[PDB]
């Protein structure tokens, strides 16, 4: 039993804690952070720079446990870490946990950001697993590289992992993911792009928008890449594409479950701005109930701001997730920054589709804040979520992810 009611009150309780310490040395900057927690357990990601944020110096990708700390509130105990050998060449990774380990997929690049870089990206991809308790002298049972045999990919040229954290079924593996896609080989109707109460709005602006420019070479088409267990001794690596059913541009997204049945989250990275999420109605192929929510967006820039929902070419946007905690009453959490058209004032909000229940901004209003990871689970039968927050210093020019846990109140005054 959760405060169902909207309120005022400040009943939530927002509790600073802390995965490593280098997370708060000066002298680097702490980048493209992931968090993924799954049965008690944590995979995190960061990468670190020297200086300017830049000039890689380490990419660490860790897991551990997440226990109560000592006074009832929960934190997160790091139990084995890994470091590429080279972080100049290791992007976009996301983690799934299945059976004792975090697998942990990542694109592998010698052209910089596959995204940014994409006609020369060799598609090249990298699976880690990564024992959640390991043993002394555990060799390959602790960390170990998995030989992806095969990457079925169907019409797409390339596909990536493309967000924080999947699910597991049983024995397979299912990662957040992106297909690259021919620009000439999208197959749209114009038609379909809602413009009837948008008089500046452009039928092809939903094609065009559907890559990074609209003259890109690729379109991206978010998705999911299946990893089956026991698919044979070296398992293939499959993509499956979301549906066309409210269609925005391939970006950062998040599958997971909660409540025994798995849900969706996909980024708004350009014009369709209020919050892309619901539950899945089937895996493979990928169809998603996408809630009518009306009260959660994200900031952008000029052309795709917060609430803007007619069509333009933009290529913007922030992640900031959220996690449904009541599917009865379809009530969710997460962390919104609270601005039109610039990254600042990061807020706790628990909301329905329709409705903002409660509230607690996390800094102040002219904190500057990007990427938000919320995560939410029981511990002693009482909610608790989990969230990490980038927090930008303009002062020092520098990012560092924050990590806060919140109890879900169970009364509202
Ligand atoms: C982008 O791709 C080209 C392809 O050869 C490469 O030369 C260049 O290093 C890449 N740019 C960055 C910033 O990595
Ligand atoms: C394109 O889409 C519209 C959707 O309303 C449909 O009516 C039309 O028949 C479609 N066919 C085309 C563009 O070939
Ligand atoms: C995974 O692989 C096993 C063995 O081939 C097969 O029995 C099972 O149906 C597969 N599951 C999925 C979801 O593909
Ligand atoms: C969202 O709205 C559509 C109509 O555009 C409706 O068909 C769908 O059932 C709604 N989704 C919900 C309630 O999850
Ligand atoms: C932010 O955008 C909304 C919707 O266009 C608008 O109502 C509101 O006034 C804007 N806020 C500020 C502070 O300009």
């Amino acid at each position: 039993n959760i405060c169902l009611q909207k309120t005022s009150n400040q009943i939530l309780k927002p509790k600073l804690i802390s995965t490593l310490p280098v997370v708060g040395q000066s002298g680097t900057c702490i980048t493209d952070p992931l968090l993924a927690m799954d049965e008690g357990y944590f995979a995190y990601s960061h990468l670190e720079r020297i200086g300017s944020c830049g000039v890689s110096k380490q990419r660490i990708i860790g897991v551990g446990e997440v226990l109560d700390r000592g006074d009832e509130v929960p934190s997160l105990f790091m139990t084995n870490v890994w470091t590429p050998p080279n972080p100049n060449t290791v992007y976009h990774c996301s983690a799934v946990y299945n059976n004792e380990f975090y697998y942990v997929l990542c694109a592998v690049s010698t052209v910089g950001d596959p995204i940014l870089n994409s006609t020369y990206w060799s598609g090249s991809l990298m699976m880690t697993r990564l024992a959640v308790k390991p043993k002394s002298n555990g060799g390959g049972y602790n960390q170990h590289q998995l030989a992806l045999r095969s990457i079925e990919k169907g019409r797409y040229d390339k596909v990536m992992p493309y967000g924080p954290s999947g699910i597991k079924q049983g024995d397979t593996l299912y990662f957040p993911a992106v297909g690259f896609l021919v620009r000439t080989e999208f197959k749209y109707n114009d038609s379909n792009c809602p413009i009837t109460k948008c008089q500046y709005s452009k039928p092809e602006n939903c094609r065009l928008s559907m890559g990074i420019r609209p003259n890109s070479h690729y379109i991206l088409r978010s998705g999911l890449l299946k990893y089956n267990l026991s698919d044979g001794e070296n398992p293939k690596v499959v993509f499956i594409e979301i549906s066309d059913q409210r269609l925005s541009i391939g970006s950062p997204s998040k599958i997971y479950d909660s409540l025994g049945q798995p849900v969706f989250y996909q980024a708004s990275f350009s014009w369709d701005t209020m919050i892309k999420f619901g539950d899945v109605l089937t895996v493979n192929p990928l169809v998603v109930n996408w809630r009518n929510n009306t009260v959660i967006s994200r900031p952008g820039q000029s052309q795709c701001p917060r609430f803007n929902t007619c069509p333009e070419i933009c290529w913007e946007g922030v992640y900031n997730d959220a996690f449904l905690i009541d599917r009865i009453n379809w009530i969710s959490a997460g962390v919104f920054l609270d601005s039109n058209q610039t990254a600042e004032n990061p807020v706790f909000t628990v909301f329905k589709d329709n409705e903002i229940l409660y509230r607690a901004q996390l800094a102040s209003e002219d904190t500057n804040a990007q990427k938000t990871i919320t995560n939410c689970f029981l511990l002693k039968n009482k909610i608790w979520c989990i969230s990490l927050v980038e927090i930008y210093d303009t002062g020092d020019n520098v990012i560092r992810p924050k990590l806060f846990a919140v109890k879900i109140p169970e009364q509202c005054t």
